[PDB]
């Protein structure tokens, strides 16, 4: 009876390649067309790829185009698929399917298909609290970072005016940078830190980031925005 | 006094490289530690790269590690990033930052930033509703596909038995493919399309996808799973 055979499936890192075979009989494998439809473990099925059966005419998804790239041997009766530079969101699985017709409008006969597994290749992760602060000139800021794992007070902060680069304001939750009046002042130990903003300047509404170095990697937190109201 | 020259930004394809340049003046060059961190328009700051004064150790984030690479030129005096295999989410302004000290804790020295934009390279979404629907043998289903576009019904019916690769039901949304029995029927013209299963087997309990072919991407729906009570 009509049968498609399917292998080349496994688990690669990200970046690396990829090549499906999809091996037919049954039927005259050079007069229809052939598509390729990929399913992610949970979700519903995503259309990749059609080759026409002459092999001239290929059509791919917007999300695989430009580095997807399907392929037939008429005379080896075997559908390829050619996946580079792979993504973590193309971990699924390939079904290779024929087409009705030559003409590539759907599919009534599916291989079994193959699982493609992308993966995979700790951190303390700062939150801050609030996203925006609506306050007056002359009132004070009071800006929360919080880390997912102590720090040992290694956590620096820094201004950032709008359409300019980052400014350091404290290193080591404590210490005041040099230039930076002490208006500002880092408090806090552990997971818990404070920035505080006595009497607001015109000049001090901007966003304000944390920073912790006391494990790797290196990571920031969301920002607070000191905004007028 | 203290500067940091940045160039190399502009507007690439998905899958191409980008190189960043960052010259630097008014201090030892070869005795601090330099870092890489973006911001991607509108959101917060996102730490990249960091390396050591002497360029021996090179520490990544988990997002850019084993496509990015960060290397530097102490008689050049010149820092950079080599950005391959780039995704849509690499669209950033990318700052270059002088460390305090050769540790890498923490930077105290900002360059300006240089734009990078990663864009880009009509269809027709299909709606399925419900999500779920939890019935009993006996009892009849009803599935609901709409289209954004007019497809002039050139729809297919697909159904999913689970651990298994999907079957085709109806094809041009009215004719029964051959092997289906007669309590299946499909319905509608434009952009309203229906299944109907009349007296559900306890085969018939699977996800039902629509797809259209009336426009070039083909493209699937989000699936009915049709499951018992």
């Amino acid at each position: 009876q009509v049968q498609l055979q399917q292998s080349g499936g496994g688990v690669v890192q990200p970046g690396r390649s990829l090549r499906l075979s999809c091996a037919a009989s049954g039927f005259t494998f050079s007069s229809y067309a052939m598509h390729w439809v990929r399913q992610a473990p949970g979700k519903g099925l995503e259309w990749v790829a059609v080759i026409s059966h002459g092999g001239s005419n290929k059509y791919y998804a917007d999300s695989v185009k430009g580095r997807f790239t399907i392929s037939r041997d008429n005379s080896k009766n075997t559908l390829y698929l050619q996946m580079n530079s792979l993504r973590a969101e193309d971990t699924a699985v390939y079904y290779c399917a024929r087409d009705f017709s030559w003409r590539g409008y759907y599919m009534d006969v599916w291989g079994k298909g193959t699982l493609v597994t992308v993966s995979s290749g700790s951190e303390t992760t700062l939150t801050q609290s609030p996203a925006t602060l609506s306050l007056s000139p002359g009132e004070r800021a009071t800006l929360s970072c919080r880390a997912s794992q102590s720090i040992s007070s290694y956590l620096a902060w820094y201004q950032q005016k709008p359409g300019q680069a980052p400014r350091l304001l404290i290193y080591g939750a404590s210490t005041r940078a040099t230039g930076i009046p002490d208006r500002f002042s880092g408090s806090g130990s552990g997971t818990d830190f404070t920035l505080t903003i006595s009497r607001l300047e015109p000049e001090d509404f901007a966003v304000y980031y944390c920073q912790q170095y006391g494990s790797s990697p290196r990571t920031f937190g969301g920002g607070t925005k000191v905004e007028i109201k």
